[PDB]
């Protein structure tokens, strides 16, 4: 499996390179982020993420923040037409182990251009209970408010711990190709964390991967649901 | 099967209620056009053609032309959401019978919009040599020009007879909700038809069809690979 991601992550694990307190994070294959920034988190509060990519630029970047208050950026300079795969599905990713948090995802926008000019874009503000377009994965539903929860979350609307789930694009995404002269993405969500217990856990992530990825075993907590070790 | 579609019908074949002329036509769930238009044809000459929709107007309406030259036009009051299903895959459908033509795609677009604000956007004016992101249907396929030919064409160049084939956009598409103020949706594609016979046939199609849709047998030559049955 190859996995590009850019990752919220809500809860420090020292014992895996991971900084010690809140953070985004960028990730090329390893959950060891290359870049990582300090993450203003507030739970409770909606948050947007928006993430680009030119293959010109090289430059892979992403934003954080809420509604009327600042925000926090990390950038990676990164070749993913040497990362990447030509084809790839986009998705969101999220997970919780000992200590929990809702994963909610209220909106989910995702734009790619390839020059040699192919485009794809989506775009998705309320998720219908059988979202043909969207390849589920783990414990990932959509509620009845339309949104998204990537996570379990009992009847009642607390998080549950030890879960993963994923949110995959039906559409496979051609990355890049050879005979491309630009290559460029940009993807954008809104997320709503909320926790019960004191330190919320573990984050959402939105990754690029192969066609046929799936969330792999032991991905559980720490890792996101993106990979399978910590190396 | 529940097929929408906007006919570019290259071959009169006044048995089934067609025109005596080359014409553009609107179906609903039938050959039978419920409404045509006279197509001033150009073979040779590369083609465009629009189409257009919104649930508000309730009027399907495509345009064709050619660079530099008269277009024409065609239009339905017809409600969409009583014809097609909430989910629906979108595609580009050709045939050939006794007489030939080719079928070529230049380039593809489409947009639809589902305000409750999600969207769908794609458009491919290069076709990869295997595009994971089509479902190609019947003889369709992708030659090294990077065009998409929906038809048989041998490897000189001429098309070849009884022949049929599409191409779907592998997601599928959420054309209409319940709980939807207004739905919108707009094709666009560009096409190159030769025949070396004296008169083309049998034309080109933009259609909008149930997700699991797939050539219906004996939709060959004036079915235009939609149809099972003329009536
Ligand atoms: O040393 C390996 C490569 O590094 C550079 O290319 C890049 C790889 N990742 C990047 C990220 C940003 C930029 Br700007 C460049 Cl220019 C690169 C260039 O120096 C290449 O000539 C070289 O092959
Ligand atoms: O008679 C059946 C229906 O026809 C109209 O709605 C439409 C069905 N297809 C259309 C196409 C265009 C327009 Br404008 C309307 Cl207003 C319609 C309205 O008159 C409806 O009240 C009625 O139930
Ligand atoms: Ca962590
Ligand atoms: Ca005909
Ligand atoms: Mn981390
Ligand atoms: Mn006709």
């Amino acid at each position: 499996d190859t996995i590009v991601a850019v990752e919220l992550d809500s809860y420090p694990n020292t014992d895996i390179g991971d900084p010690n307190y809140p953070h985004i994070g960028i990730d090329i294959k390893s959950i060891r982020s290359k870049s990582t920034a300090r993450w203003n988190m507030q739970t409770g509060k909606v948050g947007t993420v928006g993430i680009s990519y030119n293959s010109v630029a090289k430059r892979l970047s992403a934003v954080v923040s809420y509604s009327g208050s600042s925000s926090t950026t990390v950038s990676y300079d990164v070749d993913l037409n040497n990362v990447l795969p030509e084809w790839v599905r986009v998705g969101l990713s999220a997970t919780t182990g000992l200590y929990k948090e809702t994963n909610t995802i209220l909106s989910w926008s995702f734009t790619s251009k390839l020059k040699t000019e192919n485009s794809l874009h989506f775009s998705f503000n309320k998720f219908s209970q059988n979202p043909k377009d969207l390849i589920l994965q783990g414990d990932a539903f959509t509620d009845s408010d339309g949104n998204l929860q990537l996570t379990k979350v009992s009847s009642s609307g607390d998080p549950q711990g030890n879960s993963v789930g994923r949110a995959l694009f039906y559409a496979p995404v051609h990355i890049w190709e050879k005979s491309a002269v630009v290559a460029s993405f940009d993807a954008t969500f809104t997320f709503l964390i909320k926790s019960p217990d004191r330190e919320p856990a573990d984050g959402i992530t939105f990754f690029i991967a192969n066609t046929d990825t799936s969330i792999p075993s032991g991905s559980g907590g720490r890792l996101l649901g993106l990979f399978p070790d910590a190396n």
